[PDB]
Parts: C-alpha cells; sequence; structure tokens
C-alpha cells in the first residue's frame, strides 16, 4: 500500500495479462530492434520537419490547406519523438517506470494519434469548401485540434484507468481500461469513415461542377430568354427552347420545362437542373452510338466531358461526323485529333470556343477553362492516397485493440506477439512527407527549391 506512483503496480498489471516472465524474451534482438528503430525516427523527424519547412518557406504554400499540412506534419513529428521516448522508456525499462510514467509514456502516442486524424478532417472539409465559397479562424481550429487530442489523449491520466480493475485491463496496453480503447476505436473509425464518404462526395460534386464550369463559358449562361446566333430562342447553358421565332412560344416550352409561370425570367439553380437534362441527353446520344461510346470508355473524366461539350453544342450524328478525329482520340493519339479539328467547319464557325475543346482534348486538363481550380485536381488526387495509407496502416492495430475489447484474459495468442502492429502505425508518420513528392509535382518543384543550408 502506497501513492499510486509505486513500480508494483505495473508489475502486477504485465503479470496479469501474461508478460512478465515473457519479458526476458528476445532482450538481445530487442536491443537491435530499438537502436534500429530510433534510427528510422529521427528520419521521420527530418521528414516532417522538411515538409514544415517548405511551408514556412514558400510564399504559394500559405494556403489553408498547407497550414493543416503543417499541422498533420506536426502530429507526425510528435508522433516520432513520443516513439523514440517510447523506444528507450519500453522493453526492460517498463517496470522501472512509475504508473504516471507510464500513462504519460503511452499518452504520448494517443495524443499524436488524435491530433494526425483531427487533422486529417482538417484537409478533408478544405476540399469541400475550395469548390464552392479568414486566417485567425484557422489558428483557432489547429488550436482547438491539439486541445481535443490533449483530452482524448490523457483523460485516462486523471481517472479512465484499470489499476484496481484487473478485469477490465487489454492485454496489448496493460494499465489502459478495455472500455477506452473501444471508445477511442470506434471515435476514430467513426470520424475516418466520415472522411472517406465525404471525398466520395467531394470528387462526385467537383465531376459535376467541372462539367458546369467548362459550359458556363462555351455557351455562357441566361436567366432571361434570347435569340441563338442561328435565329431561334434559347436559355440558360444553350438549352433550346424552341426553333419557332415566337417570343410567347419560348415561355410556354420554358414553362412545361420548370412547372411555373416565368415570364422570361428563371432562378440560378433553376437553369443548373434544367442544364443537367441537356448534359444527361447529350450523355445518353453518347452511349447509344457505335463510334461515341468506345471513345467515351477510353477517355478520363476530363476529356470526357470535352466530348460532352462537343455532343453539347451540334448533337450525335454531329460529332459522329469527325470519324477520322474519334479514332486518333480512341488511338490516345490526341495531337493528331487535334489538327484534324482545326481544320473541320467546328473550328471555322466558333475559333475560340473548340480552341479550349480541342486544348482540353491535348492537355488532358481544365487549364484552358480554370487557372488555378484546374491544379486543385492533383492537390486533391494526392490527399486521397494519404487517407488511403492511413486506413492501411492503423486498421491492423484498430481491428487487434477491438479484439482485445472482446477477449480474456491471456487467451487470445495475436495479441501477445502484436507488436508488428504497434511497428506498422509508427511507419505511417513517414510515409506522407515520401508521398506528397511522389504523388504531387508542385509540391517537388517547392521542396527541391529548397536547398539552402542556413535558410
Ligand atoms: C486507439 C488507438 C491506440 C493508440 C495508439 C497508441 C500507440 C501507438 C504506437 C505504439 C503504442 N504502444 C506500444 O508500442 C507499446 N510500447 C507496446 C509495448 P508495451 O508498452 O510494453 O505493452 C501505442
Ligand atoms: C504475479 O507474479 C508472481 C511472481 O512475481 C507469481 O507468483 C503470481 O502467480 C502472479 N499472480 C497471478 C495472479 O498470476
Amino acid at each position: 500500500v502506497s501513492d499510486y506512483v509505486n513500480y508494483d503496480i505495473i508489475v502486477r498489471h504485465y503479470n496479469y495479462t501474461g508478460k512478465l516472465n515473457i519479458s526476458a524474451d528476445k532482450e538481445n534482438s530487442i536491443k537491435l530492434t530499438s537502436v534500429v528503430f530510433i534510427l528510422i525516427c529521427c528520419f521521420i523527424i527530418l521528414e516532417n520537419i522538411f515538409v514544415l519547412l517548405t511551408i514556412w518557406k514558400t510564399k504559394k504554400f500559405h494556403r489553408p490547406m498547407y497550414y493543416f499540412i503543417g499541422n498533420l506534419a506536426l502530429s507526425d513529428l510528435l508522433a516520432g519523438v513520443a516513439y523514440t521516448a517510447n523506444l528507450l522508456l519500453s522493453g526492460a525499462t517498463t517496470y522501472k517506470l512509475t504508473p504516471a510514467q507510464w500513462f504519460l509514456r503511452e499518452g504520448s502516442m494517443f495524443v499524436a494519434l488524435s491530433a494526425s486524424v483531427f487533422s486529417l478532417l482538417a484537409i478533408a472539409i478544405e476540399r469541400y469548401i475550395t469548390m464552392l465559397k479568414n486566417n485567425f479562424r484557422l489558428f483557432l481550429l489547429i488550436s482547438a485540434c491539439w486541445v481535443i487530442s490533449l483530452i482524448l489523449g490523457g483523460l485516462p491520466i486523471m481517472g479512465w484507468n484499470c489499476i484496481s480493475a484487473l478485469s477490465s485491463c487489454s492485454t496489448v496496453l496493460p494499465l489502459y481500461h478495455k472500455h477506452y480503447i473501444l471508445f477511442c476505436t470506434t471515435v476514430f473509425t467513426l470520424l475516418l469513415l466520415s472522411i472517406v464518404i465525404l471525398y466520395c462526395r467531394i470528387y462526385s460534386l467537383v465531376r459535376t461542377r467541372n462539367i458546369f464550369e467548362m459550359l458556363r463559358i462555351d455557351e455562357g449562361l441566361r436567366l432571361k430568354i434570347y435569340k441563338d446566333t442561328e435565329g431561334y430562342y434559347t436559355i440558360g447553358i444553350g438549352h433550346l427552347l424552341t426553333k419557332s421565332p415566337s417570343l410567347n412560344a419560348a415561355k410556354s416550352e420554358l414553362d412545361k420545362a420548370i412547372g411555373r409561370n416565368t415570364n422570361g425570367v428563371i432562378t440560378k439553380d433553376e437553369a443548373e437542373k434544367l442544364f443537367n437534362q441537356d448534359v444527361d441527353a447529350a450523355v445518353r446520344g453518347i452511349l447509344r452510338n457505335a463510334k461515341l461510346k468506345p471513345v467515351y470508355d477510353s477517355l478520363d473524366a476530363v476529356r470526357r466531358a470535352a466530348l460532352i461539350n462537343m455532343v453539347f453544342q451540334m448533337g450525335e450524328t454531329g460529332v459522329a461526323g469527325f470519324t477520322n478525329s474519334l479514332r486518333m482520340l480512341q488511338q490516345k493519339r490526341w495531337d493528331e485529333a487535334a489538327v484534324n479539328l482545326a481544320k473541320s467547319r467546328w473550328y471555322n464557325q466558333t475559333p475560340n470556343r473548340a480552341k479550349r475543346v480541342i486544348t482540353t482534348f491535348r492537355t488532358g486538363t481544365w487549364d484552358a477553362y480554370a487557372s488555378r481550380s484546374s491544379e486543385n485536381v492533383a492537390l486533391l488526387k494526392t490527399v486521397i492516397i494519404v487517407l488511403s495509407v492511413f486506413i492501411a496502416c492503423w486498421a491492423p492495430l484498430f481491428i487487434l485493440l477491438l479484439l482485445d475489447v472482446g477477449c480474456k484474459v491471456k487467451t487470445c495468442d495475436i495479441l501477445f506477439r502484436a507488436e508488428y502492429f504497434l511497428v506498422l502505425a509508427v511507419l505511417n508518420s513517414g510515409t506522407n512527407p515520401i508521398i506528397y513528392t511522389l504523388t504531387n509535382k508542385e509540391m517537388r518543384r517547392a521542396f527541391i527549391r529548397i536547398m539552402g543550408r542556413p535558410l
């Protein structure tokens, strides 16, 4: 009987879980494991310092997303520091710690995890705000992100432990209460599930926003009925109301399409809902032709919309009337199809519009329409892979932890030799700096642009 700062508690906790007598196993190999993982940690420290340095040095990297990337780099930086301190205070030294020195040891790993989860979320929501639209509110969120992490990470210290309740002690973390691990595992899988559903929504809405903004320039937009260059009444994004030269006939067909009296003026949303009808019809027109559907299947989202834009102006037989171009498009030879369309009547009638459509087929990017909203495509695709790596590294531990909640003590063998799951989750701290320079050239260009020693 003494302060719950006595080393005997740690002995009883590893004794109950069955780790005290098996502590003297592979102790010589444990030294080889630690010294090597300490080197890997120091490499992770530099990696995240380099990520924090690039953002601090590049002016174009002073954007809200990069601030959350830096905050994520901080989570993975302090993770490496916490695991370097873990390896040093783990193994034989585990029994030389007090319960407080232990709840702080493994508590540091939880704080670093919680911070990474919220940091990822901070990047996830940021991507949803870029499509549809404040520096002081950003540092409040980063501060709140760490405050919630310090509470959700260190609350077992201030009460929620299992010191006198061995029946509720998890075997992979002896001094942690089984319910607390279940609470962390469920909160973090629920938060990681929120990211995945959000990114599926972001990638789908941007796909529909890219085809909208593309035709928002080529055929413009209108709230009131206007006559086209051919000689027929039109509204919104090239929606041909009638071929008849009667203004009231256009009002008749318009009111049938919307379902209310407009007198000629329609809402921005009513134009968009009418626009999807014109896109869907043009899309159906592609999936019904033996020369358009194979090409659409061989194209990407950017070049698919480029073909949709062509159908949106002329029609099914109109685009089918360029077999020489379509054949060169299906053969993945963009430069060859670019010349055929440049000499055709379509390029001679509307030169400024066809130029952008042809550039989309050649470049395969929205650079001919969006200036900086096109670069975000590569900047978003890379972040989805960051999350995909994170869920691949932590899920094995999360499953293992969930198994520890639903397993009697000294029963499940997987829970003992579970040092591999803990290491895979640690390695992830040095995969984000590596994934930036490999799946993002705009970030990689800034990274090399940073070779100054004193800087
Ligand atoms: C809910 C998710 C759990 C948070 C993950 C915290 C974490 C990350 C990485 C490692 C560890 N724990 C360890 O590696 C421990 N040193 C295991 C060995 P021991 O402490 O001796 O049982 C704990
Ligand atoms: C605790 O460890 C001691 C040796 O240090 C051993 O004799 C005892 O059986 C263990 N207690 C339980 C409940 O397994």
